[PDB]
């Protein structure tokens, strides 16, 4: 293995007296034609290598075999039909079918054929009252412009001319009249504000007449605005915000002839949103006085905060509601998993879901009169699964099984809880082939993050199912750092606490060895980010806990990453080498790129990450693997595959590193 030749300058930065020796300084410009040299020479290093791996072209077609399958949603009733979307698994963007209780389904719209490049998108989707007409909103490319449509459902065409400059809208039907939506710019003629306004467009009229609602006077400006027309179109709910943290909200009651607006809430202190209404009884979802959230009810006719009661009080995990068939379902997270409870509108607890196991939800939401309501079901064992919720009995049935080729009964996912090195209980979730046996010979996969009040929930993915079928273990531990319990569970990980995550992860680490699921020279640590840090230091500091290290587009520079671009943004976090003296202390003390020592013995090491990003620099990547192939002194290589210039190249990576990770591990085939 010959590494390419590294230069190594002279820069040496001074912190608080202390001076620090950066000689791949360099490297932190990624388009300059010596270090584009060096990543072309890398990366032939690095091809060369896999290419000597017997069964990575075997791992590949694997891959590409099972990447791409066709997907389905749940079906909602409009007028005298049932929609639902549908992907063939390669169309770029999903069909919308429909069906009619006698004939068989038939496509009803596919934005597909909306654009010649498949970029045309379609955005918001809402049916009128009677679910004879069709109001949707498109973005060409990636705009933030949109165009609202108006297509007669049973003729298929457009039904009027459509709307035009609409952005960061809604589109909410009043009955069978009209709908409200929301624009920055009068439908007459001006010049450009940020007074985002709402407006009604009344069918059978010109856009140009649509009647102001609400953005327009002084007392009314606002960045950000949005409108919506309860199910039973009596009410009609106005947020108004500047950003994404509080807005005000304003109600109308539309059974009342020009009913004025009654302010909800008029300052931006909190997030306040409507769930729906019954009677005259509103019913809200907030952060409130509660930074979990609760649901509460209020009069329409007196809607102020002071006269806002609990229906849900707040919990100790962060609430989600939705609401369905006459009932309310409350979600909540769990050590990262899923719990649904099922209410009346009277806040009489109905019963606790029983979700088809651990893992993430995504449904439970439906109109008054639904009979039944679906839910999606998924986790690092399961592929997206389809289940039908009887809401009076509770009863669960699958209602559509994945297409993906992997039986879920063939795999195992199972919680586990271990204590981290001040005594600390860590969630792990494991997954594998079934018929694991504990020997502590399997090839592991430990993944994690740690930061940023990020919650790692379960979810699906070819790449692991794929891992698991060459019977290798998938590990993802809940660090602190992250948001899976609230504030204090994120501090814990941050800023001078920051170890505290490192140590977790080494902590699931020797927990999967000694209960048997690997051992060392068949374990790997994987992340991304600050993931990517997460893998950097601790392999810096027990670089003999692992056989592998999977450290992609990693912070890895803690010293200069705050200096760099969009590096700003995760001071909160971290904190900065500039901050303090003692802040300085802690950052080099783990900084991964500052850590790694001459003559030591690193494990098998890929280092991964594009040419060029904006939110993390490639100069962090760079610099550490230029680091650790002049420092390591072990038979281990230490290789770096950086991305230049799509599925094919997502395919590509998995197999890089899955095979990459098992010839490092020893195997000269697969295993079994």
């Amino acid at each position: 293995l010959h590494y390419p030749v590294t230069r190594q300058g002279e820069q040496v930065d001074h912190y608080f007296g202390q001076a620090v020796a950066d000689p791949y300084r360099w490297l932190e410009d990624d388009r300059s034609p010596e270090t584009e040299a060096w990543v072309k020479a890398q990366n032939a290093v690095t091809q060369d290598y896999l290419a000597q791996i017997p069964y990575r072209a075997a791992i590949k077609e694997k891959l590409a075999a099972s990447w791409n399958y066709a997907k389905e949603g749940a079906p909602f009733r409009e007028g005298r039909y049932h929609y639902f979307f549908k992907n063939d698994g390669l169309q770029n963007q999903n069909v919308l079918w429909r069906q009619q209780e006698g004939k068989p389904a038939e496509v009803f719209l596919d934005p597909n054929t909306l654009s010649p490049d498949g970029t045309t998108a379609l955005d918001q989707l809402s049916f009128s009252r009677d679910g004879r007409i069709l109001a949707y909103s498109l973005s060409l490319a990636g705009s933030d412009w949109r165009e609202i449509h108006l297509m007669d459902v049973e003729s298929k065409q457009p039904l009027e001319t459509p709307l035009k400059d609409v952005k960061f809208s809604g589109i909410s039907w009043l009955g069978n009249e009209g709908f409200f939506y929301s624009s920055y710019d009068k439908p007459d003629g001006s010049a450009r504000t940020d007074q985002h306004k709402v407006y009604f467009h009344r069918l059978g009229t010109a856009q140009e007449d649509d009647r102001l609602v609400f953005g327009a006077i002084p007392a009314q400006h606002h960045r950000y605005v949005g409108a919506t027309v309860t199910e039973d179109d009596r009410f009609l709910l106005i947020s108004a915000a500047n950003s994404t943290s509080g807005n005000r909200l304003y109600v109308k009651d539309l059974s009342q002839e020009n009913a004025p607006l009654l302010t909800v809430q008029g300052d931006l202190d909190a997030d306040v949103s409507l769930v729906d209404n019954k009677g005259s009884t509103l019913y809200l979802l907030t952060n409130r006085d509660a930074p979990n959230r609760r649901l509460v009810t209020v009069d329409a006719a007196n809607p102020g905060p002071a006269h806002w009661r609990d229906l849900i009080p707040e919990r100790q995990q962060v609430l989600t509601v939705h609401s369905g068939s006459g009932y309310l379902f409350a979600e909540y997270m769990v050590d990262a998993t899923a719990r649904v409870e099922q209410f009346d509108y009277e806040g009489k607890r109905v019963r606790e879901v029983a979700l088809p196991g651990l893992g993430s939800v995504s449904g439970f939401n439906g109109k008054h009169d639904d009979p039944a309501l679906y839910f999606g079901f998924e986790n690092y064992a399961q592929p997206p699964t389809l289940y039908r919720f009887e809401p009076k009995s509770g009863a669960i049935s699958l209602y559509r099984a994945s297409a993906a080729p992997f039986k879920p009964e063939d795999y195992v996912s199972e919680q586990r809880f271990y204590q981290s090195k001040d005594g600390t209980r860590v969630p792990l979730i494991i997954s594998y082939r079934k018929g694991l046996k504990l020997d502590g010979s399997n090839p592991t996969i430990l993944y994690g993050y740690g930061g940023f009040d990020v919650s790692l929930t379960p979810s699906f993915s070819v790449s692991v199912a794929n891992w698991l079928d060459l019977g290798g273990v998938y590990a993802v531990a809940n660090l602190r750092g992250g948001g899976e319990y609230g504030q204090a569970w994120h501090l814990a990980g941050t800023q001078q606490n920051k170890q505290n995550v490192f140590d977790d992860f080494i902590a699931a680490a020797e927990y999967l060895k000694a209960e048997g699921y690997t051992r060392t020279d068949r374990l790997a640590i994987r992340g991304g980010s600050n993931g990517g840090l997460l893998v950097g230091a601790v392999m810096t500091q027990r670089p003999d806990l692992m056989r592998v290290a999977l450290p992609a587009v990693g912070v890895l520079d803690m010293l200069r990453y705050h200096t760099f671009t969009a590096g700003t943004g995760w001071a909160y976090d971290y904190g900065t080498s500039a901050d303090s003296e003692a802040m300085f202390d802690y950052l080099k003390g783990y900084s991964p790129l500052h850590n790694v020592r001459p003559g030591v013995s690193y494990p098998s090491t890929m280092v991964t990450t594009a040419d060029h990003n904006d939110r993390v620099v490639p100069a962090h990547s760079f610099k550490f693997a230029a680091t650790l192939q002049a420092d390591n002194a072990g038979p281990h290589p230490q290789l770096i595959r950086i991305e230049t210039n799509p599925v094919a190249k997502l395919i590509e990576q998995s197999a890089d590193i899955y095979a990459f990770t098992l010839y490092e591990m020893g195997y000269r085939e697969l295993p079994r």
